[PDB]
């Protein structure tokens, strides 16, 4: 029986090989077959390449290997392009992914070097991509030991704590597969990928090829870096930051938390960006004052400003949704130098109605009466803390699973009066994730969420300050065609009002957009970001 | 008698003047004069100049003002390299700043518009730069009043919230001073900075012009951004995080704080890079293990490569001073790939020495005798702890300001054993910066800051391993002239095992470099960024 599977980085893990290249040069530049892959294997445990696996010498040092050929002939350059070429054949780490989450432990074993050309970087990218998918990275260079030395089998077997008997071993090169073979491994010649695949699949039992699309990497809080900043005496931002490069600021809505964008987070920092995930005012680890006035878009803006303030940026490209995507067009709209770009999920933008009360407007639409139960301080509130888990399970649902109908809110006294006490567990989220919400919530309760809905005359006064200016900035609306609260029809005269205006749309998507479409909410967003952000 | 002093950012903080082009535009055009800047006033205040500084229309929407005249014609084009041109007016900032620490609320009142242009970035750059040095900024655009409208003034005087008589108004507009000086405010008509600030200075009876250069900018630390990355259960690891960018990793030495960094911070983040400075293993907020070996070189780099794949980030630029410079340099020779550049302030780097044990290498050399008094768990923890004010103020002191031998320490028994009770407060630190060292070594001690000294056999048997291995990637060395223990001479063959190696030396400069010569470390790590690390 089975519970650990090694993968060789280079012809397992990344493709094309690093000795595809030379095989490839050789044909190429018409060269004397193997001359070139052997003056680079020269002297063989002893010679150059062997104290370069070993950590010995770095890249650099080893390029001068050194050693009729022509003026045009450079090994810096033919191992630059090899590396470069070199990408994660995204099957094998699918089958890694899917061995890891039936429970297995999974390792990288790597014949490698102490990279330090001044192209280093594309490497450094590729291995942090790699390593976070694996509980072990085991590298040459960094443990003194080579394939196929014995030692470093015996090395590999103490780090992942299991018998021999217990391991499957995934390499391209026979020579490197026989000493896993012969200690009592399950060893697999790696040559195409599929073949590899269903050898693997049929020692482990578990389906690893044509199996449905997996869902992005998500986030686990505890593995994450978290951030905090006063923005005012008594008020603190907390975010969740991943990634180099342009500032994206992601900002949850109603009743939400920064772990609602778990599946963008790791997606855009690997897009290259810098994601800074917020907890909204009054939610997880940020501050939750108590009074109403605190919760007004015009405080919720400026705070917003000093978070970028303190932290050095200049500018950040404002991603929204529900809430959040109301305060991110604001943040256009009053702040435009400070924002990059804008994009919305969901949330449209509506001028407001300077000839009419929002608490009009609001009755007009039998779909937001909830935001009139949401009204009174204190009665929401012990609707939505009564139970924690009940409450999130009842909301967190596709639309195919609806257990509330959010018409007649008011009059039936309340959001759950149709519902179940032990509602079922959502497609879109495990338990585990469910208590995460439950915990966070503990902290100060629905009071500070409730009170954004709170300031609908307040917002309403300073929204129409605005009514001559069009957002003229990189902007995005993204709609999601089974939102029964945010329908996409209620995004149909932004172009009035934003001309340059770019869309995207999500087919059989409810209103938990970020956890009910994530692949096509990463898709959209990366594309968009791209193309107009930078 | 004054206590609040306000100023214009045009023609006042920043120059040249908005309008000092117009009047340059219509001359190099050979237009008639004043048809440009008197058509861009047209309406007055019901004109679209008024509408676009009141804030009710953007930058973009008034671009088409609109209003023979050539093909080759752009008020787009006029008004960037307008904006671009303007810088801060260093002298009058200056000023501003001495104000404020003598006391003083400051304000920036301007006549200002939402910039929305795709080169809006220039100007959110320079008021992010401008608004930190500031109690308050006052834009037309946010507040919906304009100058001279006397409304403005009246809110001016409510933020300030003193009498008009206790108010400097610096302003180069005539028309602009009035109302302030007619409510009974000090006014001064800014022309020439020269002959505004002995205007200031004669008003307020504080030296304002040909004062001493000032200390850089210095860091509040309930002011930063305060991260938190968990690198293994039960370590944690705190910094403080400013600024976009190449990311920039700063680490100190013994017996420090990430707040030794705090005249570095705020300039390297405005020269754009993102700075993460650090609270190394031990100290501060970082999480301190009891265990030794917990703090070895080897345990410690493989931590801060942890941190980075936590947060994201495929390479950071290490800069290091002490200890901090010495695990740096072993961030270089192990992870090359992880490192874009390094450097070291007065650590420098000397190969193991593979025949002589490192006990050997202390004893030869009488400056290093504090370190084997540092050897025995609990003595040196005794002495250092037993009061915190008196350890800090005996260390962090000047070349001149001496007070501690540092030779013959085992002898004499401790460290303090020639030093005072109450030593005098250095002319590097404040009371108050002194206590936030006090404050933050109350947590955890000495104990995890001196382990990095009982690891000598630990990091030389780990050293040897790079022996064979050579500095390849970008690095600088900053040689400090009084350094008595780090030595400028200690650094003198490393070329041959760092051939590219770019330098600086600060004259007049002890151990504590950051503190000791901030102006200085600035301009060289700045210079060295920009040239190095892109
Ligand atoms: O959070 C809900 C919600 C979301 C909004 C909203 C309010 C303003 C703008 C966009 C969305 N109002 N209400 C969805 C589930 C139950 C309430
Ligand atoms: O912190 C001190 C110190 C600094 C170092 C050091 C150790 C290793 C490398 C560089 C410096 N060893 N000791 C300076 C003041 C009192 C001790």
């Amino acid at each position: 029986t089975l519970r650990a599977a090694v993968f060789d980085l280079d012809g397992v893990l990344a493709l094309p090989a690093v000795f595809g290249v030379l095989g490839r040069t050789e044909e190429a530049l018409a060269l004397p077959r193997g001359l070139l892959n052997d003056a680079f294997q020269k002297g063989g445990p002893e010679g150059a390449t062997t104290r370069l696996m070993k950590g010995e010498i770095t890249l650099s040092q080893w390029i001068p290997l050194m050693e009729c050929l022509p003026k045009n002939f450079s090994i810096k350059e033919i191992f630059d392009k090899a590396i470069s070429a070199r990408k994660i054949n995204r099957p094998m780490l699918q089958a890694a992914l899917m061995l890891r989450k039936k429970g297995f432990t999974t390792a990288i074993l790597t014949n490698t070097w102490l990279d330090d050309r001044a192209e280093r970087d594309g490497l450094a990218q590729l291995m942090c991509e790699l390593k976070m998918h694996f509980d072990f990275l085991i590298e040459s260079c960094q443990v003194g030991m080579v394939k196929p030395e014995p030692q470093i089998y015996k090395f590999l077997l103490d780090t992942l704590k299991a018998s021999p008997s217990e391991v499957v071993f995934l390499d391209d090169i026979g020579a490197n597969l026989k000493p896993a073979r012969d200690l009592g491994m399950v060893t697999i010649l790696v040559q195409d990928t599929d073949t590899a695949l269903k050898e693997l699949e049929k020692v482990t039992g578990i389906q690893l090829l044509n199996t449905p699309a997996p869902l992005p990497t998500s986030c686990n809080p505890s593995d994450m870096s978290h951030g905090y900043v006063t923005v005012k005496p008594r008020v603190r931002l907390h975010f969740v930051e991943l990634g180099s490069g342009p500032a994206v600021c992601l900002c949850h809505g109603f009743p939400e938390s920064w772990y609602s964008w778990r599946y963008q987070i790791p997606a855009l920092a690997q897009a290259g960006y810098r994601v800074l995930a917020m907890d909204m005012k009054g939610y997880g680890e940020s501050s939750a004052p108590p009074e109403i006035e605190e919760y007004c878009m015009e405080v919720l803006c400026k705070e917003m400003v000093t978070f970028l303030d303190k932290l050095g940026l200049s500018q950040a490209v404002f991603i929204g949704h529900d809430w959040g995507g109301m305060l991110v067009w604001y943040m256009a709209l009053f702040y435009p130098e400070r924002v990059r770009a804008v994009a919305s999920l969901n949330t449209p933008f509506i001028p407001a109605n300077p000839n009419m009360s929002p608490l009009e407007s609001i009755k007009a639409n039998p779909v937001f009466d909830y935001q009139l139960y949401f009204q009174e301080p204190g009665v929401a509130e012990a609707e939505l803390e009564q139970n924690l888990s009940r409450t999130f399970k009842s909301l967190f649902r596709a639309s195919d699973e609806s257990v509330l109908s959010m018409h007649k809110v008011c009059e039936a006294g309340g959001l759950f009066v149709n519902s179940p006490e032990e509602p079922s567990l959502s497609r879109m989220v495990t338990e585990e994730e469910i208590q995460f919400y439950v915990q966070q919530f503990k902290k100060s309760g629905f009071r500070g969420p409730l009170n954004w809905y709170r300031n609908m005359e307040r917002n309403w006064k300073w929204a129409c300050k605005s009514l001559g200016r069009k957002i003229l900035i990189p902007a995005l609306m993204v709609t999601a065609e089974k939102d029964f609260v945010l329908v996409p029809q209620m995004s149909q005269h932004m172009e009035d009002w934003i001309p340059h205006l770019k869309r995207g749309h999500i087919e059989d998507c409810g209103h938990w957009t970020q956890m009910d479409k994530p692949t096509e909410v990463n898709q959209i967003l990366i594309k968009w970001l791209d193309s107009d952000a930078r």
